[PDB]
């Protein structure tokens, strides 16, 4: 991934580079097929270092003044040897070069005479970590490009320009979104090549978001309970960078009160297990530390700590992914481990954890070390004296968040860098909009002069922000005499620390920012694609979000007087729909008719179909010990008579 570093400007001087690149060997041509008035190159400058056991001795050398150890070898035999590497740098100045392009060589010959053009093996970049042209932070973008803008055309290697994507990046950071890979690094991929697409942008922020996923439970007698879980990242906007997840167990019967499954008194106690898996969410892998997790019931009584043995992970934790992968098997909190530490809840805690079905995995930012690139060998590897505790707070301090729930509702976050007014140094960050923040982070774009994410108007989100960020941006709609801010999106200065949630306006939302239900004309519309009914269920094309938000359905039979007869009439009988394999839903109704079809007794009768959002879902008997559908709120999605069916 080697060779040199070369600068080409267009004047004579040095001021105006108009491409950066790296050739592989001492051929330092660029071919005017890779380039447009500005083709003619009067200057460069190539930096980098040799490697290679003996004495030695380019194209234009009455243009090119040269040093190996700032020690002049043109403008003279020289020694080098096994094993050590010679810091060099070549200088080319010619006024009117008539051709475009530059076909440049640098060579030596040894001492067996024998010339040669330098081999991609003695040739290696200059240190670009954390006669000499302008480069504050040493990250090898020159600080005019990097304020001006820039754009990168991969050719065969990496050609950076003069502004495609049009980039622009801080002069005074390494990394603009002071993150662990360099603002060169992210645009020509010298970089981990797990972390996400957009993060190889240097305006967004590259760092792991890792939560922990239940996917089941099984609670017994220290006669047991298993059962599904449902768990989603939660957001309570706030300003806080913790990680969380809040699991629901489902509370419909799987087999013919937990309570009164498991023989329990008083002096009794319940043990718990589960399965579970780490989900990555950021935009960056994590290699060698999972986070630890407290598992915790009700406010603040931890039930567990769940830990992975440092530096015996099975694998990378990447982004947009699942450790262990989905392909293998879940963990078990006490798996197959003599001395797993058992997790226990006295009678008290076991009513509590029936009373509200759910618990919260609360999972700490200790991600362990980072795979950075190294200039000495090409490669990237896990850097021990590099480390994500450091980095996540200047991340968190330089960025502004974005919290947007458009991929199937789950909250994802990403960081953007942004200016921090009151910071001197940052007059060189970029200026970063609302709109230009959507665009690289989340992937909105804007094919009819209006902003989408995948098919979705921009309108069809909501904007909502902590109350700094509130007052700054109503502040900047006033001052655009702008009374909406969908209409001048382009306009919305983001700032660093600023928090932003965007969510999808179809759906209700609790207090985590999960989406637990829906408007009743919302619920209504999206169930009339009915494919076909019958006195055994209804097979309908429902939307994937929208089927997120549903507990269950609730069947009914009405005489001609109005007289209704529930069918599952029970709280926990309402999982009587499924997800067939060409993404439609059946609603059955034999599952709790004691697998009998409906019996329509009068064709005028009316079959009524409920949907039950999450946010109305009853998880136990009423304080009476009522267990009916009596008093659920219901939606009506469904109502025909026997002859319709
Ligand atoms: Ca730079
Ligand atoms: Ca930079």
């Amino acid at each position: 991934s080697q060779g040199l570093l070369g600068y080409y400007f267009s004047d004579l001087n040095f001021q105006a580079p108009m491409v950066v690149t790296s050739s592989t060997t001492g051929d330092l041509s660029i071919p005017s097929s890779e380039l447009s008035e500005n083709q003619y190159f009067q200057s460069a400058i190539w930096s980098g270092f040799i490697k290679v056991s003996d004495e030695y001795t380019t194209s234009a050398d009455n243009h090119v003044t040269m040093w190996v150890d700032d020690q002049e070898v043109i403008n003279n035999k020289i020694r080098l040897e096994k094993g050590r590497l010679y810091q060099i740098k070549i200088q080319y100045q010619r006024e009117n070069p008539t051709e475009k392009g530059l076909d440049f060589k640098l060579y030596w010959t040894d001492s067996q005479n024998k010339k040669e053009v330098i081999s991609s093996d003695n040739l290696q970049l200059p240190e670009l970590k954390q006669p000499t042209v302008p480069d504050r932070d040493n990250d090898g973008i020159p600080d005019s490009l990097e304020v001006e803008g820039y754009t990168v055309d991969v050719k065969n290697r990496t050609f950076l320009s003069p502004w495609l994507t049009k980039y622009k990046s801080s002069p005074e950071k390494w990394s603009t979104a002071s993150d662990p890979y360099s603002d060169f690094e992210k645009v020509t991929g010298r970089i981990d090549k797990n972390v996400s697409p957009e993060a190889r942008h240097p305006l967004v922020a590259a760092y792991p978001i890792v939560h922990v996923d239940m996917e089941n439970i099984i609670l017994s007698k220290n006669r047991t309970i298993s059962k599904n879980t449902s768990t989603s990242r939660t957001h309570t906007a706030g300003f806080s960078n913790s990680n969380s997840s809040t699991v629901a167990i489902d509370h419909s019967l799987s087999l013919a009160t937990w309570a009164e499954t498991m023989g329990l008194n008083t002096a009794d106690t319940a043990r718990l297990n589960a399965n579970i898996r780490y989900v990555n969410t950021g935009t960056a892998p994590i290699y060698n530390v999972l986070p630890t997790t407290s598992l915790v019931l009700g406010k603040n009584q931890t039930l567990a700590t769940i830990k992975a043995k440092e530096n015996q992970l099975s694998q990378i934790l990447a982004p947009n992914n699942y450790y262990p992968s989905k392909n293998l098997a879940p963990i078990a909190l006490n798996a197959q481990d003599f001395s797993s530490t058992p997790i226990t809840m006295n009678y008290n805690q076991f009513l509590e954890l029936e009373k509200t079905k759910q618990l919260r995995l609360d999972t700490d930012q200790v991600y362990g070390n980072i795979a950075t690139y190294n200039f000495e060998n090409g490669r990237v590897r896990v850097d021990t004296g590099s480390n994500w505790s450091e980095v996540l707070p200047q991340i968190q301090e330089t960025t502004a968040r974005i919290i947007f729930n458009g991929k199937d509702l789950n909250l994802v976050e990403r960081r953007i860098a942004a200016v921090n007014p009151s910071d001197p140094l940052e007059t060189t960050k970029p200026d970063m909009t609302l709109k230009e923040a959507l665009k690289i982070a989340f992937g909105f774009n804007e094919p009819n002069g209006n902003l989408q994410y995948q098919g979705k108007d921009i309108t069809e989100f909501d904007f909502n922000f902590d109350q700094q960020t509130s007052q700054n941006i109503k502040n900047q709609l006033a001052e655009l005499n702008a009374t909406n801010i969908y209409t001048v999106l382009d306009k919305i200065k983001l700032n660093a620390k600023m928090n932003i949630l965007i969510r999808d306006k179809r759906f209700h939302y609790d207090r985590n920012n999960i989406a637990v239900g829906a408007d009743e004309s919302v619920v209504k519309e999206a169930h009339r694609e009915v494919i076909n009914s019958s006195t055994e269920g209804l097979l309908l094309n429902i939307d994937k979000d929208i089927r997120k938000i549903l507990s269950g359905y609730i069947v009914e039979i009405e005489d001609t007087e109005g007289l209704k007869e529930v069918i599952n009439d029970r709280y926990d009988m309402l999982n009587i729909s499924s997800l067939r394999q060409d993404g439609k839903t059946f609603i059955d109704f034999k599952k709790y008719n004691d697998k009998l079809p409906l019996y329509i007794s009068n064709p005028n009768y009316k079959v009524n179909v409920y949907a039950v959002t999450k946010e109305n879902t009853i998880i136990n008997p009423s304080e009476n010990g009522d267990t009916s559908t009596n008093g659920i709120k219901k939606i009506l999605i469904f109502s025909k008579k026997g002859y319709e069916i």
